[PDB]
């Protein structure tokens, strides 16, 4: 592993992803060149340090996902759920009732009737909130389906 | 311990507290009559059940604080930090920078220069947010002080 | 959906799994008959209640995995990581150094040189501990390989 | 603020405390000279770095407590609960039943009848485990009392 600050390109990929949902509140990222490019949210100090000193991933901050080239030969940032804690959430989310929220955390899809609020602006992937506004996972909207309207991806 | 649904009075005390900060998103509470009255956020089903069946505190839901009579012989709800996860936060909070946020979680007060945003409407106790908008504790505003502008109460 | 206490057979499937690793410390389980049989660790009181009163999964306790029929037409309990918190761990585990432990939590396999201790007794799946003895995930031992000796399954 | 590796003396104060309970599994600590000396468990890499580069507390690792001079003018390390995650626990602990464990996490003392196991070797402060062997807090043994045999200190 080489560990470095994120490239301008990589930041844009990370930003593109965050901006599907809202405002990216966190500025500083490092990349761990492994098999794939792992993205860490780092504090400003670590971001500064990493210029002069290689640091191991366990000293960096928070792993928030990976950059890979997808099927279409398009580089994408693939966030983990932790990445979403960096976002002031504004859109492409659904709020589920408490029962459905709970079930969602067990890997269950959510039915449409369980959706209390949806603010959807296009994204396939939506942030799934429980009824307390907390992120419980990421879901795949299934615009046509009812029982499985929000397909469980991550929880 | 008798375990019961919260009284209308007790709900009002709980609501009074939540409404210093925003909208109480959670409706159902039980009270565990111990030495003091412990408040649990319970789901609707448990709230319904508790009518017919005593349940032990470990089956109820989330302990969110205690009702006691304060110094002025005034009954107050004393929330724990968990109570605040029930509130759509709107006011009486401060947002700290990441460095100060971190230190706050170690029990440190926050200086005024660390305050990135304050939406204060009167309360002595403010919700302290980190720079990601997450609740890191409760603070006592010290309107006149600088180094200890937000006194650490809970984190 | 039907929620009931776990059958004798289901308890054996659960116990079989726990006993690969150690002593199952938790006695009481319920099953939620959904698409698949989901297993909840419940407290004794809930286990008692669920006799006379249906409860919803969000009132039950802790989701710990699912019973399904595998490829061999053999019923198996598939634990999630939370299940392992119910086990006094004794065997089929590895302990990783801190660097490898951290990386494991990011979905990385662990190399053999990272294994500080292994107490392996046959199981494909091993509990992966960090250097503090805390469960960080489950891994697939690849006895013959070096770079990917512990294949990451869950973390 | 000055951030440095822990002194030999400070390491002894930390080790003294850990060794009341078992084996300190973590070797590397830094100290943040604030109002008091705050102790951070840091990884080896950070411990190495902190030689040549000041880092802020938010980059260090895990805050585990504070060194202060007590009433007897004796320097002591005061751990927080997180410190105990660094210890292979061997002694000065009690194990509580699940009901009492839960109540303990709400700040309640534990009665003697709730103690399932006690391995006590002298310490006023005992690690309190739940019935799954997980640390739920620290308690003050009140050898002579029954209702409040384990006084709740931290949970």
């Amino acid at each position: 592993l080489r560990v470095r600050r994120a490239s301008s390109w990589e930041l844009d990929l990370i930003l593109k992803e965050a901006e599907k949902y809202g405002e990216l509140l966190h500025e500083f990222f490092c990349v761990v060149e492994g098999k794939y490019r792992d993205v860490y949210a780092v504090n400003e100090e670590v971001w500064k340090i990493i210029e002069d000193i290689n640091m191991r991933p366990y000293s960096l901050g928070t792993f928030v996902g990976t950059i890979r080239v997808d099927e279409n030969l398009v580089e994408k940032f693939y966030p983990n759920l932790e990445f979403f804690s960096l976002i002031k959430l504004e859109k492409n989310y659904v709020i589920l009732g408490p029962k459905a929220s709970f079930l969602f955390t067990t890997g269950k899809d959510a039915p449409k009737e369980a959706v209390r609020e949806i603010k959807w602006q296009g994204s396939k992937r939506v942030v799934v909130l429980n009824d307390l506004g907390d992120i419980i996972g990421i879901g795949l909207i299934n615009p046509k389906s009812d029982r499985r309207f929000i397909k469980n991806l991550k929880d």
